[PDB]
């Protein structure tokens, strides 16, 4: 049996499955750890930029957690991603201790412009600027991607970037009551907020597992990106953007929520 996390029900996800959007033909490049193999996941492709570590797979977890959010399968097993016919990319920048360089994260940034991604999700940050993060967030922006990003796990009223870069779209975490969970960084540059406390999904090894963080929420935007792509073929990724946050729940204190509650029904009307 399908379970559906309370995060894919909250933002929606099965009112647009129900118009026959799922992402299909949508390309969700995932900056993470990798991506684990799995019965409920889909691998479509990849590249790695961390030395000395396998090119395929993901011997944190974090990233295949993160992959089944936007896309986990549509069947009879595990969970249900945002978007479960997206296509989903591998491009490892975090090694298996789930940190990484500026530049590999850069070097993932380039891959993704330059291979036709529709949307990269980078459940990853830092409190502290990089001019080389800046330019390939940027980068990846100018070729057509859109960028989305963790607010980060700080608690903090800052965002980590890349996420306060203009060009990446920040996204904080709710609870399950939609109430900021204590660990999500908020402050000027926020864009919108997803679940991110709780959130059951793949894991390595066959298995499901529950996280919490930023990097938990991100995801269910990403996917709700490849909705409305979907949806909207011919739109830009700042059209995608303004969208989702358009289409948004509000939930008040943008300080907060940014836009609120990312609505994949609302947004595929
Ligand atoms: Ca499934
Ligand atoms: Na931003």
């Amino acid at each position: 049996a399908q379970s559906v996390p309370w995060g894919i029900s909250r933002v929606q996800a099965p009112a647009a499955h129900n118009r026959g959007l799922t992402g299909s033909g949508v390309k969700v490049a995932v900056l993470d750890t990798g991506i684990s193999t799995h019965p409920d996941l889909n691998i479509r492709g990849g590249a790695s930029f961390v030395p000395g570590e396998p090119s395929t797979q993901d011997g944190n977890g974090h990233g295949t957690h993160v992959a089944g959010t936007i896309a986990a399968l549509n069947n009879s097993i595990g969970v249900l991603g945002v978007a479960p016919s997206a296509e989903l990319y591998a491009v490892k920048v975090l090694g298996a201790s789930g940190s990484g360089s500026v530049s590999s994260i850069a070097q993932g940034l380039e891959w993704a412009g330059n291979n036709g991604m529709h949307v990269a999700n980078l459940s990853l940050g830092s409190p502290s600027p990089s001019a080389t993060l800046e330019q390939a967030v940027n980068s990846a922006t100018s070729r057509g991607v859109l960028v989305v990003a963790a607010s980060g796990n700080s608690g903090a009223g800052s965002i980590s970037y890349p996420a306060r870069y203009a060009n990446a779209m920040a996204v904080g975490a709710t609870d399950q009551n939609n109430n900021r969970a204590s660990f999500s960084q908020y402050g000027a540059g926020l864009d919108i907020v997803a679940p991110g406390v709780n959130v059951q999904s793949t894991y390595p090894g066959s298995t499901y597992a529950s996280l919490n963080g930023t990097s938990m929420a991100t995801p269910h935007v990403a996917g709700a990106a490849a909705l409305v792509k979907q949806k909207n073929p011919s739109w830009s990724n700042v059209q995608i953007r303004n969208h989702l946050k358009n289409t948004a729940t509000s939930l008040g204190s943008t300080n907060l929520y940014g836009s609120g509650l990312v609505n994949a029904e609302a947004a595929t009307r």
